[PDB]
């Protein structure tokens, strides 16, 4: 392993919230939702939440100030009190933070960093600095789930961040949702409709493979390709890639194009296996499988283990993927496991 | 200059035709269209046209055999009798040729290579080999135009490939088209409806900049990012970038993402100017403008000269852009010029 494993959380610890992308958490009509997420962090996990100075100044300020976003991260990391850093929400332009990041400040201050979607860029900040981060729940989307948090997400947070024991087998969620419910306070007492779940889907493969995890939102990863933010070649060696599609529902052909580029970099030929998150609203659920299998066929990778319909990405509930942690794709059973603890 | 300038073309010369991407040129109901385009090269320019062994074996074969596609490319170069190579048509999967390219075969045999769209990847083959190639007309799209080749396209071919004089100023075409007329022989005497062209639009800038051309199809350029097919850092210094959208009609927001990536690589900061080809069907004509200007605003580049609606790309008629040749954007006169000769 080439990534520092951060120390586990425990009640009483300080957790900093940041807005590395969209600054919507500071907005007047979305603020209620942020405070609700904070409320769950304090009550369900016994944590203390401290927002970094610029993280709530509104989406207008934060957009025009990518520099202000970066120093929030630096402030959060350089603070020895802060034990974990959780992104409020994704967005789309956190790549503008690139020339303002002190990677050394991350390397010297190892701690839990969590988020997904566009926060993937921030995960590449930690990765390059040599720090293992966590692809998982964000404040506005997961910790602020109306009425009550999903027991599945809560369980997975306890196992990955609050326990130093091996995570192990990851079971599919009993139900799932991606239903659109506007973040206006009039809806805080309304539950979201849950669709029943199917379980994991094995597209191809017939052996049990083991590799370290790397990847994220497949759209967002394109933003960093060709840049200095892109991980070294040694990181892709013997790896389990995880991809997931965003809320914008990318056309099946774009999934094909992007996978073709991973083969052009030689990444797909290095992988031990691949896992895919559940598409939002299960849109293009069948079309995506066609394009994935076509690419593997085009590049003679028809024996590379691929798991489908996992509970991570733009669908709730989620589990947590620690970057660099050893994972396992059991084709014989169609199961997925993380063969170590998320935290030291 | 860092790219080798090929020898000029003259009557009697042998021109090779290749299918680096879609191999539909050899299909039984399209072969007529190939022969029509060849007929013009033989009669208008007085050239001898020779098909490469695998280039007319059909779309299905050529799709399943990217190595055979590369073997055609290597054959055309290594044969000292061939003075020019012209792609038949674009596609989407020419990136799959990469594992079969001998770059030493290209740099030991400098000659004219011309094409566009997905043939951008093949231009990067020449680019890495150190050869100046020509972003322009292909066989099936331009030369095989029904009833008659557009004089504008014919003029620019003679001014770029047959003449070792300074190309000079490129004037906008009076009319334009990208109408979908099916390539079946019954439609051969039916002409395509033309649209009116309103000239070049300067989006921003007020200076006179000079730089060497580099770019291509902005969608296809994405295929090569992060790969060893991506041009060295020295090639992006003091450059005039040319981008163009394909027939897929990419979302305006995707144009924003890609330009953000160029800004994250530091490419946009090193640019002397940027030019954009007319999008197909002029779809998202005004939407693209906003996204282009929004990106420049995000990175403090609002003084960077940007020309819009030039006559290259997925629209007929076309002019030709030699990679690496010294170009110029005159914001005062709102014009575009090439201060070099396309051929030696």
């Amino acid at each position: 392993a080439m990534l520092i494993k951060p120390k586990r959380l425990q009640p009483g610890d300080i957790v900093a919230t940041v807005s590395p992308s969209w600054g919507g958490a500071g907005d007047s009509e979305i603020r209620w939702r942020y405070e609700q997420g904070v409320k769950r962090l304090e009550e369900v996990f016994g944590l203390t939440v401290v927002p970094m100075p610029n993280s709530l100044k509104g989406s207008e300020f934060i957009y025009n100030n990518p520099q202000a976003r970066a120093e929030d991260l630096m402030t959060a990391f350089q603070d020895t009190r802060v034990k974990a850093i959780i992104a409020n929400i994704g967005g789309q332009d956190s790549i503008r933070l690139l020339p303002y990041i002190d990677f050394n400040a991350i390397r010297e201050n190892p701690k839990i960093f969590m988020g997904y979607a566009d926060v993937t860029i921030s995960h590449l900040f930690c990765h390059k600095a040599g720090l293992s981060s966590f692809y998982g729940p964000a404040i506005l989307t997961d910790f602020a789930e109306n009425v009550e948090m999903d027991p599945y997400t809560v369980e997975m947070v306890n196992r990955t961040l609050f326990s130093n024991e091996m995570i192990g087998e990851i079971q599919p969620a009993p139900e799932w949702t991606s239903e659109r419910l506007e973040w206006i306070e009039i809806n805080k007492d309304t539950r979201r409709t849950m669709q029943q779940n199917n379980g994991y889907e094995l597209l191809q493969g017939s052996t049990t493979v083991q590799g370290r995890l790397i990847g994220g939102c497949i759209e967002v990863l394109e933003f960093a390709k060709g840049t200095e933010l892109w991980p070294e070649k040694k990181h892709w060696e013997d790896s389990i890639l995880f991809f997931e599609t965003s809320e914008d529902h990318p056309e099946p052909s774009y999934i094909k194009y992007w996978l073709r580029n991973y083969a052009a970099q030689g990444i797909l030929q290095k992988a031990k296996g691949i896992i895919f998150g559940k598409p939002k609203d299960e849109m293009y659920y069948e079309e995506y499988k066609h394009e994935i299998l076509q690419v593997m066929k085009e590049h003679n990778l028809e024996d590379l283990p691929i798991l489908y319909n996992l509970n991570f990405g733009h669908t709730e509930p989620k589990f947590i993927l620690p970057y660099g942690s050893m994972a396992e794709i059991d084709c014989e059973n169609g199961s997925f496991s993380i063969l170590e603890s998320g935290v030291e």
